[PDB]
């Protein structure tokens, strides 16, 4: 990938202080916008969207997987697990765990689903099977958030994120019912209102998955966006920064999303 009118991104990046990674594709025309699209960024919680997709893929071979109740214990409840916390006394079904992971970034729910899939290596294997050779998940929540500069653990690239997202939501990687369920989960996300969603015209439908590592200014969002009467746009906006204490910026993510969309 390349971009011969990259200066707007370059200036936004310089003002932010860190690194911005953008890839956006118009699935109707094939046009793309890129900026550090081939460079590795920490996934943070954005792996949870692909995790739910991997669950749906398995459910195509395992009848009633999604309906399976999980009666998890208190010591599954790592921090930032609001749904799993709320429902501890009842347990939750695999489907509910998947929805909570996507729509609230629920940590405990992600760990429980990772265990069902064979851990970070199992999710990574799923991603290889749809043709993503960049994605790697190595660790569990919360250790995967360390976001250390240059660490390839728990990273992917904006372009591979977008390409996989397109395969899973719009392409053929998931069966049509599973594909619709994944799209619906993304559309019901509650964590992304200040990121890509803040850049999209109010009348376009959006599904998204956010990520927030909590360190090194590292945060991200990927989304499928449905313009008026048009084929959908798929995009990914990732950030990081060189100092552990650097704050992430939702406004930067929104602004880079807007530059991508305006570029398309
Ligand atoms: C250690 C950090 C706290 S800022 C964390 O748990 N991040 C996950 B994720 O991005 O991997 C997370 C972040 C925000 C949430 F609301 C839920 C889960």
């Amino acid at each position: 990938s390349t971009n011969l009118v990259a200066e707007p991104f370059a200036k936004l990046e310089q003002d932010f202080g860190g690194s911005i990674g953008v890839y956006a594709m118009d699935t109707g025309s094939g046009a793309t916008v890129s900026y550090r699209a081939e460079e590795r960024f920490p996934l943070c919680s954005s792996f949870k969207g692909f995790l739910a997709a991997a669950v749906l893929a398995r459910s195509q071979q395992q009848a009633g997987l999604l309906d399976t109740p999980i009666r998890y214990g208190k010591n599954a409840l790592v921090p930032w697990s609001p749904i799993s916390e709320k429902y501890l006394t009842t347990g939750m079904t695999v489907a509910e765990l998947s929805a909570a992971a996507v729509q609230y970034s629920d940590n405990a729910a992600a760990n429980l689903l990772l265990k069902e899939l064979g851990g970070p290596a199992g999710l990574t294997a799923f991603m290889r099977s749809i043709g993503d050779t960049t994605f790697r998940l190595d660790r569990w929540e919360l250790e995967l958030n360390s976001a250390i500069p240059g660490d390839a653990r728990d990273t992917s690239s904006p372009r591979a994120v977008t390409e996989s997202l397109q395969k899973l939501t719009l392409g053929s990687a998931l069966a049509a019912p599973q594909r619709q369920q994944f799209v619906d989960w993304l559309k019901g996300n509650t964590t992304g209102n200040h990121r890509i969603r803040a850049a999209v015209p109010a009348d376009w439908a959006v599904g998204d998955k956010t990520g927030t590592c909590g360190v090194y200014g590292t945060a991200n969002d990927y989304a499928v966006v449905w313009p008026t009467g048009r084929a959908p746009i798929v995009l990914a906006v990732y950030t990081r920064a060189p100092n552990k204490d650097d704050k992430h910026s939702e406004a930067v993510i929104a602004a880079a999303a807007r530059l991508a969309l305006e570029g398309l």
